[PDB]
């Protein structure tokens, strides 16, 4: 549920 790639920095995100 934690860290969701994309919709962040085109990366692992989180």
């Amino acid at each position: 549920a934690g860290c969701k790639n994309f919709f962040w920095k085109t990366f692992t995100s989180c």
